[PDB]
DNA sequence: AATAAGCGGAAGTGGG
DNA sequence: TCCCACTTCCGCTTA
């Protein structure tokens, strides 16, 4: 199955959650969650992934936190602001 | 207070 | 056995 960073990334270069997810600097792989129309982005997570429970953005962004330590995604100071990698996003 | 973003320890679930 | 890659739950902090 998918890996959540990937999810997000396909999401981004599709643009079909357009309202709820953006890029702020693709260059150095910045994007921005909408803090009105975030949760439909992590409902389809959720489903997508199969999951007993309804997927809340709370959920979605404690599995994002965890990327931290490895690197492929990292909070921004930014409101609802992360960073994808460069080593994800040159794949 | 009401609302919201952010945090992470701990334990549970999936598929190796 | 025991790690993967989250998921779920809970309580806390800051604005
Ligand atoms: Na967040
Ligand atoms: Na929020």
């Amino acid at each position: 199955k998918i890996r959540l960073y990937q999810f997000l990334l396909d999401l981004l270069r599709s643009g079909d959650m357009k309202d709820s997810i953006w890029w702020v600097d693709k260059d150095k792989g910045t994007f921005q969650f909408s803090s009105k129309h975030k949760e439909a982005l992590a409902h389809r997570w959720g489903i997508q992934k199969g999951n007993r429970k309804k997927m809340t953005y709370e959920k979605m962004a404690r599995a994002l936190r965890n990327y931290g330590k490895t690197g492929e995604v990292k909070k921004v100071k930014k409101k609802l602001t992360y960073q994808f990698s460069g080593e994800v996003l040159g794949r």
